[PDB]
């Protein structure tokens, strides 16, 4: 390991990224409580466009690789999608049936799946609403799926439990992982998850024996999202303005870095490794292992 340095600064939101998405290693997409969907793309520099505009606080976003549309969501309910060549003041595809802010959006083998305030998460195909997971007792802060093809997703709650289901039914509740809310989940393969929590703990869990296998400490408040490496090693951040690298197989903590950000609210990886970071300070940043793209 070599140290992740700092690659590009993306300006241009007026309020915080909620959530950032790696398109391709030359595009990286955002969103905002300022109400926008951004598009940047690296030419030698990094340039910003404006995809969707609306009013609505935005808090979600993920990527369909096969349409090569951006869906997002946030506080109206909804979940559009625009394409990379969508314009600002273009109506969007809308995915309708969430009764509160949409805070989580994943795509996977053709499948959305998002979480929302209103206790549920969705599970969407072809545009459509296929399976209601309801069941949790408080908000839905992330949603993945775990086997598109067995049908199983695995939710993440403010109820302070992780469940797994399959089709539209809960079939293992994980209620000893962590005793605050439970807020992103990242599927390792089938038998593995890890989850982390306003406990300010990440946790590697035996799906089938709910078994916490490793705990990764050292946040020093809420961890909002974690993600991992093409190399399998753990990204996260939180509202300890720090964004952490970590040995998913070990838990060494190989790298903190501090952003002048009060909360740092998404990360994910472009496929070359590269992090992408959304921050209250209304910045997108880009950090690379590559010297090569250092912006120093």
């Amino acid at each position: 390991f070599t140290g992740y340095q700092l690659s590009a600064t993306l300006k241009g939101h007026d309020q915080d990224v909620r959530d950032v998405v790696a398109v391709d290693d030359s595009k990286v997409a955002s969103v905002s409580r300022d109400g926008t969907v951004r598009l940047w793309s690296k030419d030698d520099q990094w340039l910003g466009t404006v995809v969707y505009t609306g009013q609505g606080f935005l808090n979600s976003v993920c990527y369909d690789s096969e349409k090569e549309l951006l869906l997002f969501g946030g506080k109206d309910t909804m979940i559009n999608g625009v394409p990379l060549f969508a314009t600002s003041g273009e109506d969007p595809y809308t995915l309708i049936g969430h009764q509160g802010n949409v805070c989580s959006l994943s795509f996977q083998d053709g499948v959305v799946i998002s979480g929302s305030w209103d206790k549920t998460a969705k599970v969407w195909k072809e545009g459509s609403l296929v399976y209601n997971l309801q069941a949790h007792n408080a908000s839905v802060w992330d949603a993945k799926v775990v086997s598109f093809s067995e049908n199983k997703f695995l939710t993440a709650s403010a109820d302070k439990t992780i469940k797994l289901w399959q089709n539209d039914k809960v079939i293992k509740t994980f209620s000893g992982i962590h005793n605050d809310v439970v807020r992103h989940l990242a599927v390792v393969d089938d038998g593995h998850f890890i989850s982390c929590s306003n406990d300010g703990l990440i946790k590697l869990v035996d799906m089938h024996t709910g078994d916490v296998l490793r705990t990764y400490e050292g946040h020093e408040s809420f961890v909002y999202c974690i993600k991992l490496l093409p190399n399998g090693d753990i990204v996260s951040c939180g509202e300890d303005r720090t964004v952490r690298i970590w040995s998913k197989e070990n838990g060494s903590l190989k790298q903190v870095i501090t952003l002048p950000a009060i909360s740092i609210w998404s990360v994910d990886c472009m496929s070359n490794g590269d992090i992408i970071v959304g921050s209250s300070d209304n910045l997108v940043r880009i950090f690379s292992q590559e010297k090569s793209r250092w912006a120093s």
